[PDB]
């Protein structure tokens, strides 16, 4: 019973996270096997976030221009090139504590795990969700630059996100890696913002799904709706359109509950109507959608 | 920017947990030095859960008849005894990973990471609070007990939380680690329920000033309140008394928003005696009191 944002287990991650130094910058970097990645702002200046050309500062750059720590320990850079956003810097260690790893692309609606990292140090484990708008209400200060978020699948870090930049609303943006960023977002000052966001509908409908597993029922009625009626409404919310693979993919759930995903629609209908009159859901008084249907099910009773 | 539910980086923990089985009853333990900690419950059968003497259930027990496996490799029992509610199962071999701990028991309202494991395989990583009745508002399946809630203060993994059972509402009661219970709960069957909670005022107080330093001033006002006339208020909406500790404790939040203690307490009363009129604070439509004045310095800027 319950229901929390569980993040995953980060020790596999702590154990590649370094601090990378150029010049007066320092910010956090990922050691893989013989390589340490990390945004390729670590070469520039405050004279050079202007319109900086990125392939000129590194032609400037040499090998020992890049200082990187591992713990208590110095790794010597031996090579160092850019691909997209991110620097390459080959060492001449492999890491010893690498895990199984990929490097993923993830959707918007999608959540993982974020390793807050200061100095090459873990700082704190947090869930976040890839809006929309392609970015994320993340927890970061100066310094956490080159932090990174994961999935973990059996033995596998699936890595998705490395974070470059906080948008004037407080929220974050930065790259998968590869280098490339989610969104419209540069790594440069400009007057960029995040665009309009909308509330990820399947989202939500999986965590009613979890609160009828935890036994929270109030907000059930006796009522179906029609897709294309369900779509009326969320246009109206802000929600996205529901599609019939969403429909599909609550499949599993709506067997566990009995609770048709055409009968949830038409709680989350009245829910959006009328609100709560007062009630919570799973200690919330909002519609909660930073959980997918795989993180309800990776932590919900199967019985039923 | 940014608020979050954070927790610590958990690898430190993750190397310590091992499973522990007894009979056909399987949960996890802690490993550390050459010592193995789990609850005494694993050494119950379906038929002593009743009226159990445990005194008597580990007389009739052996050193073989504790299974213990850490990853793929088995531990041998060389010696077994009771603290309280634990078991202390000696082993042959001492933890090559065992970090620098304590064993601390904390206060209700303060906080800590839970690392909720399943066959001595950690699963995830959340934060939670000590109720004031001494539950914990958990995320927990069969199969979880034996999985511990800590702090890290720099290098020092400080244990505070082993979990034991889930009470009829769905919270979760367990021991510290030197097996004795948070709260009037026992480790056999009985009807026995959580009682009366109360919201935790001074982690309310820190959370509005986390909000302010993350740019959410609507809720903030002209007006300052005594501290009598605040806790007249507190009691009517079932908050904790706040206390010139408490006052004091949030000196440092208070100096850096320039917001007297006092101050902000007007704006809670408004808050309880108002709502939010449709508005949120740091995402949320309730006042959140999981957060302590630690949890908001460690997390959110130091600037003024
Ligand atoms: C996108 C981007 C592009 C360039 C930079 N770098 C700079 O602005 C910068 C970097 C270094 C310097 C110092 N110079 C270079 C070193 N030394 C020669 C002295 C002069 C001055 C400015 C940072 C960022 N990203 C940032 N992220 C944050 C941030 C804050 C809070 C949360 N998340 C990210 C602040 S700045
Ligand atoms: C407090 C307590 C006391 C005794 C027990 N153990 C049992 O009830 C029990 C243990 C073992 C057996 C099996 N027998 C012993 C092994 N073998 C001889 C077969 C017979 C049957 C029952 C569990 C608990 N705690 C539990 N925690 C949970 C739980 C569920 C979800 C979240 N958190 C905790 C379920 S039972």
């Amino acid at each position: 019973s319950g229901f929390r944002k569980m993040a995953f287990p980060s020790g596999k991650v702590e154990g590649c996270m370094v601090q990378v130094t150029c010049g007066t910058t320092t910010l956090n970097g990922l050691w893989l096997d013989d390589v340490v990645y990390c945004p390729r702002h670590v070469i520039c200046t405050s004279e050079d976030m202007l319109n900086p050309n990125y392939e000129d500062l590194l032609i400037r750059k040499s090998n020992h221009n890049f200082l990187v720590q591992a713990g208590n320990v110095q790794l010597r850079v031996i090579g160092h090139s850019m691909q997209n956003c991110v620097l390459k810097l080959k060492v001449d260690t492999a890491n010893p504590k690498t895990p199984k790893y990929k490097f993923v692309r993830i959707q918007p609606g999608q959540t993982f795990s974020v390793l807050a990292c200061y100095n090459g140090s873990p700082s704190g484990v947090y869930q976040c969700a890839m809006r929309p708008n392609f970015t994320i209400k993340g927890s970061f200060l100066n310094g956490s630059c080159g932090s990174v978020g994961f999935n973990i699948d059996y033995d596998c870090v699936s890595f998705c996100y490395m974070h470059h930049m906080e948008l004037p609303t407080g929220v974050h943006a930065g790259t998968d890696l590869e280098g490339n960023f989610y969104g419209p977002f540069v790594d440069r000052q400009t007057a960029q913002a995040a665009g309009t966001d909308t509330t990820i509908t399947v989202n939500v409908l999986a965590w009613l799904y979890a609160a009828v597993i935890n036994g929270d029922r109030w907000f059930l009625n006796r009522f179906t709706t029609t897709l294309n009626d369900f779509n009326l409404v969320a246009m109206k919310y802000n929600y996205e359109p529901l599609t019939q693979d969403h429909v599909d993919i609550l499949g599993p759930l709506s067997a566990q509950t009995g609770i048709a995903v055409l009968d949830m629609c038409a709680s989350l209908k009245e829910l959006l109507q009328n609100g709560m009159n007062g009630r919570t859901i799973l200690g919330s008084a909002l519609l909660e959608d930073e959980f997918t249907p795989f993180d309800v099910v990776r932590q919900c009773s199967g019985v039923t």
